[PDB]
């Protein structure tokens, strides 16, 4: 029993950090097979995060501006390219940690484990969200920049985000592996305004099935809705709209503990209503929207 | 900027998580050097765990009849011997992947991060606090025993928990590596129930701090208090005490903030007498305290 915000655990990841330097630019990078990604901003000075020409700057840079350290070893650079907004360092060494991975760019509301790097070295692991505004709630201090978001399945490490960007207010914005930018940021120190950071309707759904599977059912009631009634009540509360495909994707935490989807949506609009009253859910005074319908499961199962 | 519960890095772990079965009772070891540690209830039976005499069911096993597995690789067990409430299985082989470390007992207070595994697999890492009622509160489902809790310094891994028992209200007990439960608790499915769970006072002020230097300031208010005046309202709230050494603890937030350490109380206070009134500190709606002061340096400095 027990209910955390779990991240996947990060040793596939550790494997692959190393450190960039281009000029008195040093932030981390991801080193699969023969290729260092990592965000092409190394090569910008502050001065050019205003209003960068990667194009221009890239043209001054050769292989041997790039300094690529794997702990305390250095990579030889043998090509190097620029794919969006991410550079591609080849070297002339596979890394020998090298786990099978997949790129995938995940859509908002999915979550992952970050792995917050500072020159080549993991300092932690903690699990995001891809906001609906598609920004993520990170913990990242100058120097962690290509540190990674991955998910993993067994033994397959999935990157889907690489960290770029502080926005004015705090909130982060990176990209996937193919160097795309998450939603409409870009690797420019300009006016990038977040969107409204809506909650994520199926997250708080399958946390409320993750509470009532660990004990805490003092929340539930003798209601029911329509997925049309309980919109209505989410857009009110800035909640992102429920589909049918959201009710199929509970469908497993539905028949696990008996109660129907529109009857936790009943639940659930009656908290938006009437708040906690300074009561708790799992130890939270908030409805919880970082936990996909995948995660209650897989951590309710015990998924390695 | 942004502040997350973070877990260490947990690969110095994973490469020490084992399978250990004992007739039909699996969980995991600890491989450290030449020796596995696991809980000693490995050798009971769900039976035996009403009133198990462990001296007694240890006579009836041999280094044979304890299956330690690393990978899909079967490690040969020379040796085995109960120190506490942990078993010691000697193997013939050191473990390669042998991290530096120390085995540690920690204060009520102090965080960790927990490897969650099953079948000697890690499945998850998350950041627990040892509360002042010596419990956890994890995530820990049936095969989890012998996960262990842990704190890493650059490079030397200090093992501070070993997953024993699920209380009946779903909080949960360990020992130190040495095998001594934390708390009154013992290995036996009997009558234990927790004490009080305090609120720890130091780690709510190191979050606050935290807060204030990641932009969330709307608590500060012109208030000061005395160490005494606060206790009466730490005592009303069920917070721990908090002493001098506490005050002194904080001293490097205070000085990088500079809102003195009293005035943090009495902004404490305030939120205890007049609540948050729908508000969030750090994206949650309650005063966290499974940061301590350590903690929040290091996540704010950045340490690898
Ligand atoms: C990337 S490569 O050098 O073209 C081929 C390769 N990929 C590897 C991954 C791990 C170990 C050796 C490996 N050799
Ligand atoms: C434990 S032992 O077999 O007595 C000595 C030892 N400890 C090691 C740790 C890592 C690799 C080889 C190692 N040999």
């Amino acid at each position: 029993s027990g209910f955390r915000k779990m991240a996947f655990p990060s040793g596939k990841v550790e494997g692959c950090m190393v450190q960039v330097t281009c000029g008195t630019t040093t932030l981390n990078g991801l080193w699969l097979d023969d290729v260092v990604y990592c965000p092409r901003h190394v090569i910008c000075t502050s001065e050019d995060m205003l209003n960068p020409n990667y194009e221009d700057l890239l043209i001054r840079k050769s292989n041997h501006n790039f300094l690529v350290q794997a702990g305390n070893v250095q990579l030889r650079v043998i090509g190097h390219s620029m794919q969006n907004c991410v550079l591609k360092l080849k070297v002339d060494t596979a890394n020998p940690k090298t786990p099978k991975y997949k790129f995938v760019r995940i859509q908002p509301g999915q979550t992952f484990s970050v792995l917050a790097c500072y020159n080549g070295s993991p300092s932690g692991v903690y699990q995001c969200a891809m906001r609906p505004n598609f920004t993520i709630k990170g913990s990242f201090l100058n120097g962690s920049c290509g540190s990674v978001g991955f998910n993993i399945d067994y033994d397959c490490v999935s990157f889907c985000y690489m960290h770029h960007m502080e926005l004015p207010t705090g909130v982060h914005a990176g990209t996937d592996l193919e160097g795309n930018f998450y939603g409409p940021f870009v690797d420019r120190q300009t006016a990038q305004a977040a969107g409204t950071d809506t909650t994520i309707t199926v997250n708080v759904l399958a946390w409320l099935y993750a509470a009532v599977i660990n004990g805490d059912r003092w929340f539930l009631n003798r209601f029911t809705t329509t997925l049309n009634d309980f919109n209505l009540v989410a857009m009110k509360y800035n909640y992102e709209p429920l589909t049918q495909d959201h009710v199929d994707i509970l469908g497993p935490l539905s028949a696990q503990t008996g109660i129907a989807v529109l009857d936790m949506c009943a639940s659930l609009k009656e908290l938006l209503q009437n708040g906690m009253n300074g009561r708790t859910i799992l130890g939270s005074a908030l409805l919880e929207d970082e936990f996909t319908p995948f995660d209650v499961v897989r951590q309710c199962s015990g998924v390695t």
